[PDB]
């Protein structure tokens, strides 16, 4: 069994009219749902000699369609049948006749990633083509997807879904788990081979074969979905003991031409789409830079322990854009950040597309960056004059940003190193002041940029990179001041 077996099924589906899935759920309040729990004593492979274990999700609410799950042993492909016996329901029905047409909603993978005597979750595959992944000592944060379609387009995003999985039984000695997945969507289908490698960083190897059943406005490859409520770049308007609240705070990109770009995330008042056009992207990911607990202070959610996800393409992906979508949100309950690679041109429907890449879920951001290129540790917004601290100061139309850089090589540079800053700003803004100074506390350099906005109702974009005389010392801080962000009222 290989990806070809799945691809064959994908190609077939792509050559026929799309079959809209039909709900198979009978009569549910969320409270009741939370009562349906998987009997940990029923973990798949709990009887096998293998560190990996499987658990399943039960249908209910908006998980109104099932996914088929098969196990791939050395000699056979066995369909893992759904049974209410895998779960405990307590208060809910679950009659062997009321759950007759039910199947699994999704599945999770367990592994002793933290300690030998505990099978902790490391992967969760549930809903559309979404899945969550974590490394050692981490807590669930951002999600990845098998594919994204027409995201942020006025015509409406199309959400493909994984309808079937093939999980091969690992040898007792295996440290990796292979998962195959069949993806179906109104205008697209696909075949995936996932290879999950748990560790300090849990790395997922991805190979896919996508087929368009019909042309689409936008194809999102290797998508990531996260959440950003507020942070020092745009602090919470309402009092909150939490200084920050987010699963990611920036989009990191290693451009086709070698430049490193860092786009701090926002929670704009209006839908924001940012496109970084390039050819052959070397890498991109939604990162969580700054993991000291004091940035978050939340003991229940532990944002400080949530993974950064870095996508590394295998091969040349050609012309397209690493796109960032920021959605207005008032709550941390719904993800508002999306990132992906979207190709400029697509081949004719039915034509096969091959994408190979790895997704690294890590807490070692410094290791997800080139050592000889400084990165932005944090971005702090402040009123125009950074020297001023008066509490009743009236807006003077100007705004400032304190951007702190640090890095392996930078930490060694001498204090008196004449570090300069190459800046730039869009037509809607003007750079009033731009200074760089050494930070003896961090052993890095601090940039203070003050800019004035011409029209607060329009978007304002600026860029800055630390340079030396002989070279470029840091990634390019690429910031966007959302429209209506610095507007005063009432
Ligand atoms: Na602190």
């Amino acid at each position: 069994f290989s990806i070809d077996d799945v691809a064959k099924q994908a190609q077939s589906l792509a050559g026929k009219g799309y079959e809209t899935p039909k709900s198979n759920l009978p009569s549910m309040k969320y409270a009741d749902y939370q009562q349906i729990q998987f009997n940990h004593d029923k973990a798949y492979w709990n009887n096998l000699k293998t560190p990996f274990k499987l658990e399943f999700y039960h249908q209910g609410m908006y998980f109104d369609t099932p996914v088929k799950i098969n196990e791939v042993t050395a000699t056979a492909v066995k369909r893992i049948k759904y049974s209410p016996d895998y779960f405990t329901f307590g208060d809910v029905q679950h009659d062997k006749d009321t759950v007759k047409d039910l199947g699994f909603a999704g599945f999770k993978v367990l592994y002793p990633i933290n300690s030998k005597d505990k099978n902790d979750e490391i992967v969760s595959m549930l809903g559309a083509s979404y899945f969550r992944v974590i490394g050692a000592g981490q807590v669930y944060g951002l999600s990845a997807r098998g594919l994204a379609i027409d995201t942020a387009l006025p015509s409406g995003e199309e959400f493909p879904r994984f309808k079937e999985f093939w999980i091969e039984r690992p040898k007792p000695t295996d440290k990796r788990l292979t998962i195959y997945a069949l993806l179906d969507s109104p205008r697209a289908t696909g075949a995936y081979k996932f290879v999950v490698m748990p560790g300090r960083d849990t790395v997922v190897d991805v190979q896919s074969k996508i087929y368009l059943r019909d042309k689409v406005g936008k194809l999102g490859v290797a998508p990531l979905t996260s959440m950003f409520l507020f942070g020092p770049n745009q602090p919470s308007p309402a009092n909150n003991y939490r200084p920050e609240l987010h699963d990611s705070n920036g989009l990191s990109i290693h451009a086709g031409n070698g430049e490193w770009i860092w786009r701090p995330l926002n929670n704009p008042k209006h839908l924001a789409v940012s496109s970084f056009s390039m050819e052959n992207p070397q890498g991109f990911g939604l990162l969580q830079r700054g993991r000291d607990f004091s940035r978050f202070e939340d003991l229940d959610d532990r944002y400080d322990l949530r993974p950064s996800a870095w996508v590394t393409p295998k091969g040349e992906w050609g012309k397209g854009s690493v796109e960032l979508v920021e959605i207005p949100t008032n709550d941390e309950t719904n993800d508002n950040i999306v990132a992906y690679w979207t190709p400029d041109q697509l081949p004719e429907p039915g034509k096969e597309m091959n994408f190979k890449y790895t997704i690294t879920f890590s807490r070692d951001e410094d290791k997800l960056h080139a050592p000889d290129n400084a990165w932005v540790q944090q971005t702090r917004r402040s009123t125009g004059d950074v020297k001023q601290s008066n509490l009743i100061r009236q807006p003077d139309g100007t705004i400032a940003f304190v951007v702190d850089f640090t890095g392996a090589e930078m930490k060694k540079l001498p204090e008196d190193t004449p570090v300069t800053a190459q800046t730039s700003i869009g037509d809607n803004g003007e750079i009033v002041e731009s200074t760089v100074r050494y930070n003896p506390v961090t052993k890095g350099w601090r940039l203070v940029m003050r800019v004035k906005v011409k029209d607060a109702k329009k978007t304002t974009e600026m860029r800055a990179a630390l340079v030396n005389a002989d070279q470029t010392l840091s990634e390019t801080w690429s910031y966007q001041l959302p429209a209506n962000e610095v507007e005063h009222h009432h």
